[PDB]
């Protein structure tokens, strides 16, 4: 993982004290701000390394399919994420798109371990380690009464916050210029140019609202229209639909 901005490397530190307990962890932040790697690495340095990592994006699924995407359904039965996490972690990413009822059956495994069932068969006890992404801001949820107090006194066991590109301004050019070296690679140019002033303020200066991800996808976008190794990269395209 790149980056030495001070507020990220007190990140990875907190991380590597999580990791080995098995309590939920919520992490904070911005899309493409690393949090599902962030959620990686707690898996990988757990004990639980060895077992399943599963990821969803609660934001993805209507309220049905998301309920029946991480607790299952029979009526001979389709596993939830939750049955398929049992062993290892289990990662929910936009955690405060979950309807009501998703967030109160959350609840009910974090506290009791056990996934019920429709029918004569008996509820399902699993064991999987949940760490859980948004950036919304939780507490003004629950004032609003869109977020579950009950379940974030179980899920925000303790908090790790990602910060955003623009309040790591020190890894900027640091990070373009790995993403930009890999493009070269990609598209066989000899050696990355270096980045001229102009695009160096063009880089600083954007506040990335999609941060690294939108970091990546600039620079490359940006080396290739470039092309060339004979100067530097000057033009920093971060906007492809700007008109005529
Ligand atoms: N610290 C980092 N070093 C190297 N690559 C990074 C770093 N942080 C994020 N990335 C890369 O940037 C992109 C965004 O990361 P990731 O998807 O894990 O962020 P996210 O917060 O999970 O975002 P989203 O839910 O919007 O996908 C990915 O291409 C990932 O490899
Ligand atoms: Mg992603």
């Amino acid at each position: 993982l790149l980056g030495e901005a001070n507020s990220f490397l007190e990140v990875l530190e907190q991380v590597s004290h999580l990791a080995p307990l098995d309590k939920p962890v919520l992490i904070i932040g911005e899309r493409g701000t690393g949090k599902e790697l962030i959620a990686s690495r707690l898996h990988y340095l757990s004990s639980r390394w060895q077992g399943p990592f599963i990821s969803l994006n609660c934001a993805a699924l209507n309220e049905n399919l998301l309920d029946s995407e991480l607790f299952g359904h029979e009526a001979k039965r389709h596993p939830g994420r939750f049955e398929r996490a049992d062993g290892g972690t289990l990662f929910l990413d936009e955690l405060a798109t979950a309807p009501m009822m998703v967030q109160e059956k959350l609840l009910r495994v974090i506290e009791y371990g056990e996934l019920e069932r429709v029918g004569g068969s008996q509820p399902l006890q699993v064991n999987v380690r949940l760490v859980c992404a948004t950036n919304a801001d939780l507490p003004a949820m629950v004032n609003e009464g869109t977020f579950r107090a009950d379940l974030l006194d179980r899920l925000a066991f303790d908090v790790v916050q990602l910060p955003p590109l623009r309040e790591r301004e020190s890894d900027i050019m640091l990070m373009a210029e790995y993403f930009a070296i890999q493009m070269c690679r990609e598209i066989k140019l000899p050696l990355f140019p270096g980045f001229t002033e102009r695009a160096r303020e063009t880089l600083l200066n954007y506040r990335w609202p999609g941060n690294i991800a939108e970091l990546k996808n600039v620079v490359e976008r940006s080396v290739y229209r470039h092309g060339t190794s004979d100067y530097p990269l000057d033009d920093i395209i971060i906007d492809p639909f700007k008109r005529r």
